[PDB]
Parts: C-alpha cells; sequence; structure tokens
C-alpha cells in the first residue's frame, strides 16, 4: 500500500547488476523497506575486489506510478552518492539509470530475491 504502483511492488530483497560508462560491472543486494507512502528506505550491500563487504543506505520516493527517484549514500566509500531513477519493467524486475558523485553513468537491473 503506497501511493505509487513502483513503491507499492519495491518492498524486498532485490538481486542488482550495474555497469558503468567504462564497463566494469558489479553485483549485490538491495532491501527496500516502507518508510512513508510516498517513500522507501534502501540498503545496498555488495563486495568490492575480491573482499571488504561495502554497504549503502539511502531512500525511494515516488516519481511517476512506475518511477522511484533514487539517492544513496555510501559511507565505507569516501560518502559517494549514487542518484538514478527506477523503473518499473514487471513485478520481478525494474531498471536503473543514474550516476555516481564522481560522474559515472551507471545502468542496472533489479531481480526480484523472494
Amino acid at each position: 500500500s503506497s501511493m505509487c504502483r513502483a513503491a507499492s511492488l519495491l518492498p524486498g530483497t532485490w538481486q542488482v547488476t550495474m555497469t558503468n560508462e567504462d564497463g566494469q560491472t558489479s553485483q549485490g543486494q538491495m532491501h527496500f523497506q516502507p518508510r512513508s507512502p510516498y517513500t522507501l528506505d534502501v540498503k545496498a550491500q555488495g563486495t568490492i575486489s575480491d573482499g571488504r563487504p561495502i554497504s549503502g543506505k539511502g531512500k525511494v520516493t515516488c516519481k511517476t506510478p512506475d518511477t522511484m527517484d533514487v539517492d544513496i549514500t555510501y559511507p565505507s566509500l569516501g560518502n559517494m552518492k549514487v542518484q538514478g531513477q527506477l523503473t518499473l519493467d514487471s513485478p520481478t524486475q525494474f531498471k536503473f539509470d543514474g550516476t555516481t558523485s564522481d560522474g559515472s553513468k551507471l545502468t542496472g537491473t533489479l531481480q526480484r530475491q523472494e
């Protein structure tokens, strides 16, 4: 129950795969918990270059019925930010297009993890 369909379908865990402009990729998990009928809290978990786990936290906000605004901060990575947009493709898949605080153009896929 939320004020936009994407926020209604987002709660839970998603397997996330990311690609930047230079072809580098990454993978991890993103967890969404309801914060308000317009917003959810997002927690991103991942691993860098064969070892150190890295996490970030932020919020996603209703943008359109099927799109959300994305604002995440990664304190363990110099407090760098990831801003973007989540697009509802199916109840089991979201699409991400955004940027980092350094200027990296990122695209990603969120696959529903039960």
